[PDB]
Parts: C-alpha cells; sequence; structure tokens
C-alpha cells in the first residue's frame, strides 16, 4: 500500500492543446530519451515497494517519470511546452535530491538531462 497513486495523465477538466512545440517534445525529445540505454529506470513511477525504498515518498513529494510524461504528451494533457519541460526537470531534480552525487542512477540522469537540454535548445518556434 505504500506507493502513492501515480501522477494523473488525463483530466477532463484540464484544457487540451496540440502545438508544434508539444509535437516536437513527443516526436523528438521524448523519443530520443525514451529509447536511450539509461532510460529504463525513468520509464515508470518509482516503485518504492519493489525497490525497497521506504523513505522515497517521505522525501519526494512531487514524483515524476518519463512514462507519465509520455502519456501526458500522447493524451494532449499539456497546454504548452513549458509544462512538459517542467515535468522533465522535476524528474531529474527528484533523482538528484534523493540519491547521492556520483551514484550510477545520478550519472544516468545527468546523461539523459544533457541530451534533453541539447534537444530543448533546438525547440522550434510556435506556428
Ligand atoms: C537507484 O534508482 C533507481 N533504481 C531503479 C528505478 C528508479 C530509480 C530511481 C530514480 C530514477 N530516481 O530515484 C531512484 C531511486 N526504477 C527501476 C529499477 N529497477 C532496478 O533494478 N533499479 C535499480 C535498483 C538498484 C540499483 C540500481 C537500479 O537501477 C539503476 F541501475 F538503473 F540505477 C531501478
Amino acid at each position: 500500500s505504500m506507493n502513492p497513486p501515480p501522477p494523473e495523465t488525463s483530466n477532463p477538466n484540464k484544457p487540451k492543446r496540440q502545438t508544434n512545440q508539444l509535437q516536437y517534445l513527443l516526436r523528438v525529445v521524448l523519443k530520443t530519451l525514451w529509447k536511450h540505454q539509461f532510460a529504463w529506470p525513468f520509464q515508470q513511477p518509482v516503485d518504492a515497494v519493489k525497490l525497497n525504498l521506504p523513505d522515497y515518498y517521505k522525501i519526494i513529494k512531487t514524483p515524476m517519470d518519463m512514462g507519465t510524461i509520455k502519456k501526458r504528451l500522447e493524451n494532449n494533457y499539456y497546454w504548452n511546452a513549458q509544462e512538459c519541460i517542467q515535468d522533465f526537470n522535476t524528474m531529474f531534480t527528484n533523482c538528484y535530491i534523493y540519491n547521492k552525487p556520483g551514484d550510477d542512477i545520478v550519472l544516468m540522469a545527468e546523461a539523459l538531462e544533457k541530451l534533453f537540454l541539447q534537444k530543448i535548445n533546438e525547440l522550434p518556434t510556435e506556428e
């Protein structure tokens, strides 16, 4: 019982939108990171039960992962690119806060973040 509900990926009361920046975030940015060799620990919510991390959700109150982001993009959950970018940043930050510098998972997150920033640097202008 000790995992919280995952972050919502749909909401009938949240306005939905399709922009070329959000299309780019799904088709280029997420795609790039999703299939990367270090992606797998970030492809779903942290299962603190299975991973035996009892203190995870005592420390991390704003969980986020790429599985959630991918679904949010696919479901047109975001109104703009900044909402999505914020979620990626939350994911990386959680990893850096909970784990110690130099830990393998931190190195993995840093590699993904470097790639993320490279791709966001080339975010296209709005149509
Ligand atoms: C260590 O952080 C995470 N590990 C996850 C994991 C999530 C994390 C994680 C993240 C991301 N941010 O904080 C933590 C903790 N999800 C699944 C999974 N399966 C698995 O065997 N592992 C795993 C377990 C122990 C040591 C390393 C592990 O993965 C790693 F090599 F990639 F680092 C994980």
